[PDB]
């Protein structure tokens, strides 16, 4: 099934895009939990990390490399936190794999 | 020494004990000594990378491998209701060990924001 992130990838609804390539998209989160809070998502519709395949390893690592590069470009020189949520206990909100990147404030422990 | 001399490098080389869940040629999964959830483990590369901000472009497959191993271990540990994966970078990220690592937490409802 389609999700709102599919609509964002397809440019059907607006989002504040930070970076795009042939295989992923980074954009600011509409409900930010830190002064900087963006998402990096694959264009391939993987519904959740628990169903990713071995062949997806490069793509998943690409989300993290893009995420760390965007974080540097956004001036997060004091650090940041990356989060992937899975399922109900993980608090996953959209069933399209997404990497949260949060910074601009002290992130606390435990991480939720 | 291969893996460096952070606590995680020592664990990689079996010089400090740990409760190991999974091991392959690229990574190691082991339980966190100060768990923040009923299940809380770490997946780390055997290659020493100090922090995600300095990872190289050719580290992509290895970083993704941490997540695939993390999700496989979570399933093998019975985290059928889900889990949260976390990478901490630097001071604002709460990083305390400068060897790249993926936290996996579950067995309870995780809250938002994630710290
Ligand atoms: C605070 C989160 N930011 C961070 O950088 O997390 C690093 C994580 O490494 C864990 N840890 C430290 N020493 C040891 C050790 O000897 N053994 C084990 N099995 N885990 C350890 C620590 O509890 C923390 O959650
Ligand atoms: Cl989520």
């Amino acid at each position: 099934g389609d999700t709102i992130f599919g609509k964002i990838i397809r440019k059907e609804i607006p989002a504040k895009i930070i970076f795009e390539d042939d295989r992923c998209l980074a954009f600011h989160d509409i409900s930010p939990q830190a002064p900087t809070h963006f998402l990096v998502i694959p264009k391939k519709h993987i519904s959740q990390i628990s169903v990713a395949e071995d062949d997806d390893e490069s793509l998943l690592g690409h989300l993290m490399i893009v995420g760390k590069k965007c974080a540097a470009d956004l001036g997060l020189n004091k650090g940041y936190r990356m989060v992937v949520n899975e399922g109900s206990d993980g608090g996953q909100s959209v069933y399209h794999v997404h990497l949260h990147v949060l910074g601009g404030r002290q992130m606390h422990w435990p991480p939720g």
